[PDB]
C-alpha cells in the first residue's frame, strides 16, 4: 500500500488531498505539495500532525504514517530551530515566551533534539537558567531540557558542575514548584546515574538535611522523586562513606518519616514510589549482608567474651548443654557466612531485646534429653541464612516490583523482630512437630514454607504477623494440597474416571467462557523502559466480538484505576499469529516469567508484561482459546478438576451410598420385543 490518502492544510486554502505515493519519498511528494503550494524551498517545510503535539514524520514517524486526518506543514525543523534560537535566544518575552512554551512541547522531539544539540540548545538553557534575573517560562525551559536529556543522546557533562551548583541553589532555593524542583531532582538523580564524579559532587551539591523536608512534603509525586533520589544516593556510594550515610539517615528517625508520610500515607503510594520503596527496602537490607558476609576468627578470644558472657547472661562443655553443632568451638560455624557474624548478632539481639524469653529458650531445650532439645548453633545459623536467602539479601532488584513489607518498617531492626518471632514459632512448631534433630531442615524448610506462606499473608505488621503466627496451621496446609491430590486419585477409579474424561472438555469450556469475559474486560500492562511518567502501565478492554482488542493505557500509581484510552486502543485480533513468553520478549530476571511477546503479522507485534502469573495464565490461556489452543497453567486444570469434582458429585448422588461397579456388568441381549412392554 505504498500510498496514503490525506486531506491537507495550509494557511489560506482548502485541503490539498494527497494519496501520497508512499513509494514516492517524503520530500519528493513534499515538493509536490509545497510547489503545488508555492512554498518556495519546499524542503524548508516539515510535516507534523496538524493535530495534537504534532511530531514530525520520519522513516519511523513516516512508519508512523496513518490515514484519516490532516497534517501540519511548517518551517524546517532546523528552520524552526534557528527561529527559536532567535526567539528564546532573544529576551523578547513574547518571542521567547510563546516560542518557549512551544519548544518545551517540541523537546519530546528527539530528532530536532539532535538538530538542536546542533543548535546547542543546552548552552541556551544553561544560559537562560544561570542567567535569567531571578527567573514559569523557565518551566518550559526545564521541560524542554528534560525531554532532551531524556533523549539520552545527550552527554551530560556540559551541565557544568558549576551550573550544577546553580542547580544546588535552585533546589537549595525556596523549594521550587512540584514541576520545577521536581524535574530538577529528576535530572539530578539522572546525572547521578551517569557517573561517579557526578554523584560525588552531587553529594557535594546537596545535604540530606536539604532532602528531608521535601519528602516531608505530602505530594506523592514530590516524595516519589526525592525518594528514588535517595535510593540512588545509596546506590552509588562507597560503603565506607555509605555507612556514615545510612547512619545519619536512620539517625533522622528516618523510618518515622517513612511511617508518617508514607506508611501512614493513607493517600496511597505510587506503585512507582512504592516500587522505589520495594527497592529502598532491599537496599537497607543488603547494607548488612556485609556482616551476613562477615565470617569469624574462632581462635580469637573477644568473640569468646561475646559468646561466653551471652551464655552467662543466659545462665547467670559449659557449652555441651548449649546444643550447638560444636560444644568445643561452634565459632567455626560462623567463620561461615552465611551468616558468619550475623547469627551471633541476632542472638545478642533477641537477648538484649528479650533476655527474659531469651534465657527462657536458652534453658528450654538445652535441658530436655528427649528427642526435642534444639540444635542451637545449628538452628541459629539455619534460621539466619534461610532468612537471608528467603530475603535474598545483598541483592540488586530492578524496577520490577512495587511491593514490600511495612512490618520491616515496624522497627528499624524490624528484622531482628522477625528473627525472634521466627525462633518463637520455631520452637513452637518444632513442638507442633515435636520434631527431632534430623527433621530439622525440613522443619526449617516447612518453617520457610510457613514464613513463605506466612509471607503469603502479605502481612503488614510484625505483630499482625504474630497474628499470622496464630493464623498458621500446623498441617492443615499440606492437608489442603495433597488432599486435592488424593481425591483426584480416588476419582480416577475407573467407573468414577469414566465421565471425568468425557465432560472435562466442556468443563474446561466453562473455564474458557470465563476467559472470554476476562479478555473482554482487558487488563493493565507494564511497558518497558517507559519509566519517568510514560504509560508503562497500560490497560485493556475488548469488544464482545473478541475480534479487535480495545486496549488502553495506565500508570504505576498510588491509589486506583486510571483507564485512559491510548493509541494502545485497537487491533484486529484473529490476524494475530501467536504469543511467546519470557525470553522471546527478547531484550532482574524474574519479570521474564511475566514477560511474553504477542507476535503477529510478520514483526508487527509487541513485548508484554503481565500484572501477575494469574494474569499471565489469564492472557496466555484465554489467548490459547482465541487461537483455539488449549490452556496451559494447570491452575486452569486445578479449576477444571474442582469443577469436575462437585459436578460428578452430582452423579454420585444419582447412586449415593450405592456400591461402585468397577467391573461393569454387561448389557444383556436386547430383547427383540419391539412389541415393547409398557406403552409410553
Amino acid at each position: 500500500a505504498d500510498i496514503v490518502k490525506v486531506a491537507i492544510e495550509w494557511p489560506g486554502a482548502y485541503p490539498k488531498l494527497m494519496e501520497i505515493d508512499q513509494k514516492k519519498p517524503l520530500s519528493a511528494i513534499i515538493k509536490e505539495v509545497c510547489d503545488g503550494w508555492s512554498l518556495a524551498n519546499h524542503e524548508y517545510f516539515a510535516l507534523q500532525h496538524a493535530d495534537s503535539s504534532n511530531f514530525y514524520i520520519t522513516e519511523k514517524n513516516r512508519n508512523e504514517i496513518k490515514n484519516g486526518t490532516i497534517l501540519r506543514l511548517t518551517t524546517s525543523p532546523a528552520q524552526n530551530a534557528q527561529q527559536l534560537h532567535e526567539r528564546i535566544q532573544s529576551s523578547s518575552m513574547d518571542a521567547k515566551l510563546e516560542a518557549l512554551k512551544d519548544l518545551a512541547s517540541l523537546s519530546r522531539d528527539v530528532t530536532f533534539a539532535q538538530e538542536f544539540i546542533n543548535l546547542d540548545g543546552i548552552s541556551l538553557l544553561t544560559q537562560m537558567v544561570e542567567s535569567g534575573t531571578e527567573l514559569d517560562m523557565l518551566s518550559f525551559t526545564l521541560t524542554a531540557f528534560v525531554e532532551l536529556m531524556d533523549h539520552g543522546i545527550v552527554s551530560w557533562d556540559t551541565f557544568s558542575v558549576a551550573f550544577i551548583k546553580k542547580i544546588a541553589s535552585f533546589v537549595n532555593k525556596s523549594a521550587i514548584d512540584i514541576s520545577i524542583l521536581q524535574r530538577s531532582l529528576a535530572i539530578l538523580e539522572s546525572m547521578v546515574l551517569n557517573s561517579h564524579d557526578l554523584y560525588q559532587k552531587v553529594a557535594q551539591e546537596i545535604t540530606i538535611g536539604q532532602l528531608i523536608p521535601h519528602l516531608q512534603g505530602s505530594d506523592q509525586e514530590i516524595q516519589t522523586y526525592t525518594i528514588a533520589v535517595i535510593n540512588a544516593l545509596f546506590l552509588k556510594a562507597p560503603d565506607e562513606r555509605r555507612q556514615e550515610m545510612a547512619n545519619i539517615l536512620a539517625q533522622k528517625q528516618l523510618r518515622s518519616i517513612i511511617l508518617t508520610h508514607v506508611i501512614r500515607a493513607q493517600r496511597a503510594i505510587n506503585n512507582e514510589m512504592a516500587h522505589q520503596l520495594y527497592v529502598l527496602q532491599v537496599l537497607t537490607f543488603n547494607l548488612l549482608e556485609d556482616r551476613m558476609m562477615t565470617k569469624m576468627d574462632p581462635q580469637d578470644q573477644a568473640q569468646r567474651d561475646i559468646i561466653f558472657e551471652l551464655r552467662r547472661i543466659a545462665f547467670d562443655r559449659d557449652y555441651k548443654k548449649l546444643g550447638f553443632i560444636n560444644h568445643v568451638n561452634p565459632a567455626m560455624d560462623f567463620t561461615q557466612t552465611p551468616p558468619g557474624m550475623l547469627a551471633l548478632d541476632n542472638m545478642l539481639y533477641f537477648a538484649k531485646h528479650h533476655q527474659d524469653a531469651y534465657i527462657r529458650i536458652v534453658l528450654e531445650n538445652s535441658s530436655r534429653e528427649d528427642k526435642h532439645e534444639c540444635p542451637f548453633g545449628r538452628s541459629s545459623i539455619e534460621l539466619t541464612k534461610m532468612l537471608c536467602e528467603i530475603l535474598k539479601v545483598g541483592e540488586l532488584p530492578s524496577e520490577t516490583c512495587n511491593d514490600f513489607h511495612p512490618m520491616f518498617f515496624t522497627h528499624d531492626r524490624s528484622f531482628e523482630e522477625f528473627f525472634c518471632i521466627c525462633i518463637q514459632l520455631l520452637n513452637k512448631t518444632w513442638k507442633e512437630m515435636r520434631a527431632t534433630s534430623e527433621d530439622f531442615n525440613k522443619v526449617m524448610q516447612v518453617v520457610k514454607e510457613q514464613v513463605m506462606r506466612a509471607l503469603t499473608t502479605k502481612p503488614s505488621s510484625l505483630d499482625q504477623f504474630k497474628s499470622k503466627l496464630q493464623n498458621l496451621s500446623y498441617t492443615e496446609i499440606l492437608k489442603i494440597r495433597q488432599s486435592e491430590r488424593m481425591n483426584q486419585e480416588d476419582f480416577q477409579s475407573r467407573p468414577i474416571l469414566e465421565l471425568k474424561e468425557k465432560i472435562q472438555p466442556e468443563i474446561l469450556e466453562l473455564i474458557k467462557q470465563q476467559r472470554l469475559n476476562r479478555l473482554v474486560e482487558g487488563t493493565c500492562f507494564r511497558k518497558l523502559n517507559a519509566r519517568r511518567r510514560q504509560d508503562k502501565f497500560w490497560y485493556c478492554r475488548l469488544s464482545p466480538n473478541h475480534k479487535v482488542l480495545h486496549y488502553g493505557d495506565l500508570e504505576e500509581s498510588p491509589q486506583g484505576e486510571v483507564p485512559h484510552d491510548s493509541l494502545q486502543d485497537k487491533l484486529p485480533v484473529a490476524d494475530i499469529k501467536a504469543v511467546v513468553t519470557g525470553k522471546d520478549c527478547p531484550h532482574n530476571k524474574e519479570v521474564l516469567e511475566l514477560a511474553f511477546s504477542i507476535l503477529y503479522d510478520s514483526n508487527c507485534q509487541l513485548n508484554f508484561i503481565a500484572p501477575d502469573k494469574h494474569e499471565y495464565c489469564i492472557w496466555t490461556d484465554g489467548l490459547n482459546a482465541l487461537l483455539g489452543k488449549d490452556m496451559m497453567s494447570d491452575l486452569t486444570r486445578n479449576d477444571l478438576d474442582t469443577l469436575l469434582s462437585m459436578e460428578i458429585k452430582l452423579r454420585l448422588l444419582d447412586l449415593e451410598n450405592i456400591q461402585i461397579p468397577d467391573a461393569p456388568p454387561p448389557i444383556p441381549k436386547e430383547p427383540s420385543n419391539y412389541d415393547f412392554v409398557y406403552d409410553c
